[PDB]
């Protein structure tokens, strides 16, 4: 039985570029954990209650898909790498600027998914590609609700009344088309 | 055993200055109270229901507030000496302007707190820094909602539907970020 | 009323200089979350399961006391300013050295927070020495917490089969003297 | 409609190289559990309860899976060609011997499964490809358990004391990271 490079015993040996692209991917999940924290305080700061709560927990929850991946390095037997983080965004001049960016990151993550997935199949690295596919599920079920928020928060127009309804909707889970 | 000025067991002497400072701060308790009925009572007379409970129970709470300041001095052994009250302002042109001398009035609590917390220091009366420091504590989340009442209403500017939806959020209890 | 630097109702101005040190402890915290994270997966990577699990959970902990940070200065009106993240440390030769870097970290958390405290004091800001005084009190248990890991793990002596044991207590949250 | 070499309709025809494939993969499963038997067998023949009852309970899932493949075929209207199986392996100098065994016929087994989904693909029988995805899913986490056991028992460096520890972990059900 061989050593993998993290030190268990490996199960199938992982080309080094997947490797860097699954860790530079674990950035991407960081990072966007962050950027929903900022978005969360940018939100408090405007006493946008609601925004704030969904964007507090979707900070955690991009956490914890990093973490997913952490352990499925871990799994394959490959060394993590944790990164440098970027500073967040943290301006916007509007509650419609501040989603449209939340919605390219969501977007951004998926990309960054589907390129892992990419090498993956280039690679034969059946594990990974079939990793990915419920996180690439999960990812289209999120794009259609920050495109959702996106879309409710434009129609608003700027009115604050209409924020304000909205923000209420958020606050009571009411965050999808259901 | 020492008798303190109010006739009970002394466990420490209490600088003159510390004590009217108290005493004094009471009284700032007893006029929040006074004052936040009187925001109740300019909030019923527009019907904004909402707004009047949230300052009535407000009201309850700042001359709880003051009963425990005067439990503080009997278990001092310190006398009480109960003020004249001053009349509220009972008079605003918008709920946003109430909102403004409310926070003001808050912040100006806190402050008062602060000016007794740091003749305590000054005159090294451990135990009123250290009963004052939770009622800073509360304080803080106080000008927290307050802060974050203010906003709320200042975002509808002036939009009386806006102001509807808030109103509802402060029947329902929803006075705060969360 | 004045408006505070993050646009909300200013109750009291902060010095820049205690701003700008809160804002640096919400960097310590966050980092303390990654290297926490970096430890768990050391951790697992060899199947020390209750290790992993045990610092899976402080990382959790210390993210969250991070936010509890940038929450305040939200309600201080205080502008947060999210920082670039340092890689963690990822690297260690044992178990014990890994306890002992655990150890310091905690250690620095609270020097960090004490330094805050003081230049609170220094610009008699009370609002934020109240504020810290029941983190510290976290920490004092937090550090006795770690003295007993790291100290357990030493008495083990590098043997595996007490580490095994100890491995097991975490796992079942037996992780204070109790 | 179509009859499928078993008799059934055909809802599509299959290669003959894939169904000779999947035929052989069923006979790796139905190997891999009379290997988990005699993997039992050992453990129990040397006290090891815990160890018995873990490769016990695998044999019957590896034959559970084979079950599943034969159903699959079933699905297919495939025939189903049942092969003589091989004797196991029954002889190890010790545990952490067997273990290293067991990891292997545990990444085999994938590579197996892997072989068959690269055939698959390349005869674009797509109802394969996604019938055998969560299989390979599940093998991830079947890798990642064996891989803590056997990395546990080296971690022992067999010390008796330890691997007792380890025994009785099984026996509890403690048989993975968590
Ligand atoms: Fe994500
Ligand atoms: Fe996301
Ligand atoms: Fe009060
Ligand atoms: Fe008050
Ligand atoms: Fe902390
Ligand atoms: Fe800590
Ligand atoms: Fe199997
Ligand atoms: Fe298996």
């Amino acid at each position: 039985v061989a050593q993998g490079p993290n030190g268990r015993a490996l199960a199938e040996s992982m080309n080094p570029d997947l490797l860097s692209a699954i860790q530079q991917h674990i950035s991407i999940e960081r990072y966007a954990s962050v950027t929903y924290l900022a978005m969360s305080i940018w939100c408090a700061e405007r006493e946008l209650a609601g925004f704030y709560q969904f964007f507090d927990g979707e900070a955690k929850d991009e956490q914890s898909h990093a973490v997913h991946f952490t352990q499925y390095l871990i799994a394959r037997s490959q060394s993590n790498d944790l990164q440098t983080l970027d500073a967040p965004r943290q301006n916007w001049d509007s509650l419609a600027s501040l989603m449209a960016t939340a919605f390219q990151m969501e977007a951004d993550t998926t990309s960054s998914i589907q390129s892992v997935y990419a090498l993956a199949e280039r690679n034969s690295d059946t594990r990974t590609t079939v990793f990915l596919a419920p996180l690439i599920e999960a990812q289209i079920q999120s794009e259609d609700q920050f495109a959702y928020l996106l879309g409710r928060v434009k129609f608003a127009n700027g009115d604050p009344t209409a924020l304000l309804v909205i923000d209420n909707e958020l606050r009571a889970g009411q965050t999808q088309r259901g």
